[PDB]
């Protein structure tokens, strides 16, 4: 069978990479739920499409799930 | 570098699965945000942790993020 999955959300080895980053941005209930979130690594930190903040940073798991 | 990946949610063939499921559960901000979403294939349908729902189904891609 062919299914939708989400993966988990675990660290992973990027070993080109120099930064890890979080992309926040709003979706349509934004005011009730918050920024959705996007958490990768990238050899330098990426530019990013409209209405998308980032944060990069240079420490091994630096982009934990924001709180 | 290692950091923490969202992984894209995507389709995947899943060779010895029969059923795509979709857990829904209640975290802390369930009232406002809603309940939370887990996709994915398995053979049988699973047996959930408490204060988990699971809705299977039994054809490609039966399984989308819930509206």
């Amino acid at each position: 069978i062919r299914c939708f999955i989400t993966p988990d959300i675990t660290s992973k080895d990027c070993p080109n990479g120099h930064v890890c980053y979080t992309k926040t941005w709003c979706d349509a209930f934004c005011s009730i739920r918050g920024k959705r979130v996007d958490l990768g690594c990238a050899a330098t930190c990426p530019t990013v499409k409209t209405g998308v903040d980032i944060q990069c940073c240079s420490t091994d798991n630096c982009n934990p799930f924001p709180t």
